[PDB]
Parts: C-alpha cells; sequence; structure tokens
C-alpha cells in the first residue's frame, strides 16, 4: 500500500541521520570509507564481508533494510570486523577496538532514546507478510 511505502521512507530518513551523526564524529573517521586494498591487501584475505559507514549510507539509499534491526547488523560488522582484524595489545589495536565498541555503543544509544517501539513492530510486520 502507499501507507507502507511512507513507512519505509521515514525508516531511511530516519537512518540517514543516525549514519549522517555517526559519520561527522572524529572518533569513528577510522569506519568512515572502505579499508583500501593497496595499502592494505592483507585486509580482504582476512575480513570476508567488509562494512563502513559509506556503504551503509549506499545500501540506505538501495532499500536495502526494511527494519532498524536489519541496519543494526550491519553497525555490527563494522564493529566485529575491528575486533577481528585488530585483537593485539599494542596501543594502535586497543585504541580502534575502544573506537568500535563507541561506534556500536552510540549508535544503539541514539536508537533506544529516538526509535519508538511501534514503529518498528510495524516495519517487522510489513517485511514479514512480503
Ligand atoms: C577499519 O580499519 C582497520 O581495521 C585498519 C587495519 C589496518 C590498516 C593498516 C594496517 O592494518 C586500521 C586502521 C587504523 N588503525 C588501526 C587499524
Amino acid at each position: 500500500s502507499m501507507q507502507e511505502e511512507d513507512t519505509f521512507r521515514e525508516l531511511r530518513i530516519f537512518l540517514r541521520n543516525v549514519t549522517h551523526r555517526l559519520a561527522i564524529d572524529k572518533r569513528f573517521r577510522v569506519f568512515t570509507k572502505p579499508v583500501d586494498p593497496d595499502e592494505v591487501p592483507d585486509y580482504r584475505t582476512v575480513i570476508k564481508e567488509p562494512m563502513d559507514l559509506s556503504s551503509v549510507i549506499s545500501k540506505i539509499d538501495l532499500h536495502k533494510y526494511l527494519t532498524v534491526k536489519d541496519y543494526l547488523r550491519d553497525i555490527d560488522l563494522i564493529c566485529s570486523n575491528a575486533l577481528e582484524y585488530n585483537p593485539d595489545r599494542d596501543p594502535g589495536d586497543r585504541l580502534i577496538r575502544h573506537r568500535a565498541c563507541a561506534l556500536r555503543d552510540t549508535a544503539y544509544a541514539i536508537i533506544k532514546e529516538e526509535l519508538d517501539e511501534d514503529f518498528e513492530q510495524l516495519c517487522e510486520e510489513i517485511q514479514e507478510s512480503r
């Protein structure tokens, strides 16, 4: 229905706004663009599904997310990729891990405050009907 297409349009507006707020935070610059395959050729041998905030913006506009749950699976993948690629005790690895945890925690805290639980349940029930 037109009403259901208005629901998904409001979801995309919400997700673009959350993503922009994460992408401008200086702590998260390391998560804004793909890891460059020239500078780091080893990356794509270890990390089998790369993800970053520019790719998330492109996915919103391709209508890849019908629920906030499917958006948060890609925020969780950004964070888990950084934890698995940089697991060591040295300061460089510990700094990215702390930033990855802060990107995940910050996204979940904006959603807990600003997403209405009945708006998410509506998106889930339209998705489950298709
Ligand atoms: C999302 O970025 C990463 O996982 C890279 C891994 C990387 C790049 C070069 C060598 O290793 C990283 C970038 C900056 N600081 C720590 C790690």
